[PDB]
């Protein structure tokens, strides 16, 4: 039920072994609490909710169980009032432990840090966040100290708040000033291209520097053999691919069928793999004769506008610009919903007026062009009165000419002054749900963002290939950011201070 | 060239009577709404741009193969993509009617490209900036009377 990476504590050989001859339990109210959660009995695992230690795992782990109990009973055609208990189990766990993890942030931040990152020994060694996370418990990580944590992960080991960006530019651009920067309490170069940040501004001026690459060998004329910036483009791509297939085989399952199919869970990855064959084929005809070559640079065209598309997703790293993409995405489906409509207007218009005008064409291909080419081109202000409805010395009239202005009119009108603003309303008055989701869910993509910043090699993919060959030479052979190991006194306080941090929640709430 | 530098002077001077207008009770405030709408103008202008400059790359690789590396394709670039969102669509200086002239290899594609472009910049975006302009107006015309006062 938890998931792949998960392993309970009775799998565990001690455990085994301890059951293959046959004690006590060292915590007992966590093994009374998951019996109370799988046996679906509510009011019983809340009393045990509130005994023993790690009161928010406890809490995060319950919330999980009672999803994944939900989901497997829907899929096993139960009773559906089975689901719909087990869904409010779940929302009343996660309310819970988004009430106390605002408790302890609201008494000490500190500490309140320190709790949501010390690894968890009974519970398969995993932080608190990694838990919300596998959880897709929204309202937790989008919480003001889970930003205020994620921000000062992403930050690295620098001190730079009031000002960042220009700072790391200049240091990454002039290496000699590197040096005239404040740390957090030879080693100082190693520490500050391992920052997540770095990385990150790293990948995007190698990114914005092959853009550069790119827009030159399409606009300038081709040869029979490559330049030095086709070579240059086409080992980025090559080394970009070879990083995407490490990815791939660096994943969290076993089973290469398994990690392919939760890797092309994010369409970015999708649309990144068809670029980078359809990029693959163009280049293979490329190196040809003639109409291949020409054919080759049309592929090579094509791919440049997935690539400037691309742009959206390095922009997304800001905290105003990321929102208005997802925006973006939600009202593309809306708009997509009423483009059948005017699709249909437009066809209608457009069969009416090329069958009224010309009455004996031949069974040809470019039937199809006139039908949708100017009714489409006439609702963007391209509106004509000469190539529609000819001055017919004087030409022969066509019969039935006169309607042809007549349809126009009722086309026009109920294609630029009905259907347009019918869409502006929509998108007006479906707005504000749609801003407060997306802020949710980019503050919770957020940690996704980091922890694949933090995975990645320290070189952009232009010359990512040094890091690859020491791969090689280091498998024949998380000290910070996931977890955070601490000692035995530092976990008592950490128990005393949360035992306390629930007693005063459960005291507020019920004064 | 000093003509030139009092006929981009000009422009200044006729835009500084807004400071004048500010004496108002009613333009003021429209004045600094103008001020904070143009911070959000720039923010979804920023995707316009990005848009428009692919499509017009696009459009000048595909119809001019031939072409010397010279300053004039930082031009075309930029140009009629820009000119085409206010209303200058053309059927002929785009796409053009390939005794007929040769066709340029994969000119089929261009029109079709400027139909997506079209439909993503006139309908959708600028759809959104007039919604993020309407749902966040009551609090920045409060916001401004009580800046003004
Ligand atoms: C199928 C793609 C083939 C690519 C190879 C040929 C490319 C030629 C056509 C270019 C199409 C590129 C669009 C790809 C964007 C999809 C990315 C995605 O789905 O992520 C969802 C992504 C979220 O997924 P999640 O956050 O990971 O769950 O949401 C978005 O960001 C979508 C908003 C960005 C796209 C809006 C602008 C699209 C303009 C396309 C019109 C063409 C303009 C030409 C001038
Ligand atoms: C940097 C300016 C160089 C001027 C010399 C060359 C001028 C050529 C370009 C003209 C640019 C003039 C714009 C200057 C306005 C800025 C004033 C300001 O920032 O006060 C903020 C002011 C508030 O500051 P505060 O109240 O003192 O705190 O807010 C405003 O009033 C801004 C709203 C007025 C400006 C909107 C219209 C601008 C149109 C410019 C587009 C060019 C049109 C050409 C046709
Ligand atoms: C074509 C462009 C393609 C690349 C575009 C790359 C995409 C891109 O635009 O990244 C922006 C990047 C992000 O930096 P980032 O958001 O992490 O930094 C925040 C920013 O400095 C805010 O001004 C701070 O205060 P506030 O929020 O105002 O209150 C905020 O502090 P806090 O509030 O969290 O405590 C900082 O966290 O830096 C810039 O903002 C502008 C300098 C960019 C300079 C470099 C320009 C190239
Ligand atoms: C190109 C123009 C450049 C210069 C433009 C200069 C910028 C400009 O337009 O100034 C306007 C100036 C301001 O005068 P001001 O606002 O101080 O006077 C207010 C105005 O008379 C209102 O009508 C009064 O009542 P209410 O508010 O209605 O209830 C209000 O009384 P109260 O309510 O406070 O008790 C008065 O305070 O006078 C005019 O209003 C129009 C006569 C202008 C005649 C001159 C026209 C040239
Ligand atoms: C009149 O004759 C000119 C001649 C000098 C010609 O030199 C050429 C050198 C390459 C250069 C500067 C030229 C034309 C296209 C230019 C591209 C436009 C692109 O735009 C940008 C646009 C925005 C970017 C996002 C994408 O790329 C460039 C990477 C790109 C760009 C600036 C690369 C540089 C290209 C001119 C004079 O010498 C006697
Ligand atoms: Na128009």
């Amino acid at each position: 039920l938890m998931g792949g990476a998960y392993r309970c504590n009775y799998t565990r050989k001690r455990f085994r072994t301890l059951y293959h001859n046959l004690n006590h339990f060292p915590f007992p109210f966590h093994e009374l609490m998951v019996w109370a959660v799988l046996m679906k009995r509510q009011k019983m695992a809340l009393f045990f909710w509130q005994h023993g230690e790690e009161a928010m795992a406890k809490a995060l782990v319950a919330c999980k169980l009672c999803k994944a109990m939900a989901h497997e009973a829907s899929e096993n055609d139960m009773v559906d009032d089975i689901s719909q208990e087990l869904n409010h189990n779940s929302r009343d766990f996660g309310q819970l432990a988004v009430e106390l993890l605002d408790q302890s942030y609201k008494q000490d931040e500190q500490l309140a840090m320190k709790l949501l990152t010390y690894e968890l020994k009974n519970w398969s060694n995993a932080t608190c966040l990694q838990l919300a996370v596998a959880a897709k418990h929204r309202d937790f990580i989008a919480h003001t100290c889970s930003q205020m944590l994620l921000t000062d992960m992403w930050m690295g080991r620098l001190r730079m708040r009031k000002n960042s960006g220009l700072k790391v530019i200049l240091g990454i651009l002039l290496p000699p000033s590197i040096l005239s920067l404040e740390f957090k309490n030879g080693r100082k170069i190693y520490e500050f291209y391992n920052a997540p940040i770095v990385k990150f501004w790293f990948y995007t001026l190698a990114y914005i520097g092959y853009l550069m690459l790119f827009n030159y060998i399409v606009l300038v004329k081709m040869e029979r053999w490559p330049s030095t910036q086709e070579w240059i483009v086409i080992s980025y791509i090559f080394t970009l691919g070879i990083e995407k297939m490490r990815e791939i085989l660096m994943s969290e399952p076993g089973k290469l069928l398994q990690k392919v199919k939760v890797w092309l869970q994010e369409y970015w990855n999708v649309t990144d793999l068809i670029a980078i064959l359809l990029f693959s084929v163009g280049m293979i005809l490329r190196l040809q004769d003639q109409p291949f070559r020409s054919d080759g640079r049309v592929i090579y065209c094509v791919n440049i506008i997935y690539w400037y598309i691309r742009l959206l997703d390095i922009f997304g790293v800001n905290k105003y610009l990321g929102p208005y993409v997802m925006m973006i995405g939600k009202m593309m489906i809306d708009m997509m919903y009423f483009v059948i409509i005017m699709l249909v207007v437009l066809m209608s218009f457009g069969v009416a007026r090329q069958a009224i005008l010309f009455p004996n064409e031949e069974p040809s291909w470019k039937l199809a062009k006139n039908i949708f080419y100017m009714p489409y081109w006439m609702i963007y202000g391209e509106v004509f009165a000469d190539q529609i409805d000819p001055p017919c010395q004087l030409p022969p009239c066509k019969t039935g000419a006169w309607i042809v202005p007549a349809i126009m009119a009722c086309y026009l009108l109920v294609a630029n002054i009905l259907l347009v603003n019918l869409l502006i309303a929509v998108f007006n008055n479906t707005f504000f749900e749609v801003k407060s989701i997306s802020n949710q869910v980019w503050k919770f993509q957020r940690y996704q963002l980091i922890m694949t910043f933090h995975e990645r090699p320290v070189l952009p993919p232009p010359l990512i290939i040094f890091s690859h060959m020491t791969m090689i030479f280091q498998h024949v052979c998380r000290d910070y950011g996931l977890k955070l190991f601490i000692t035995d006194d530092e976990l008592k306080k950490v128990h005393d201070f949360e035992e306390q941090c629930i007693e005063e929640y459960f005291r507020e709430k019920d004064d």
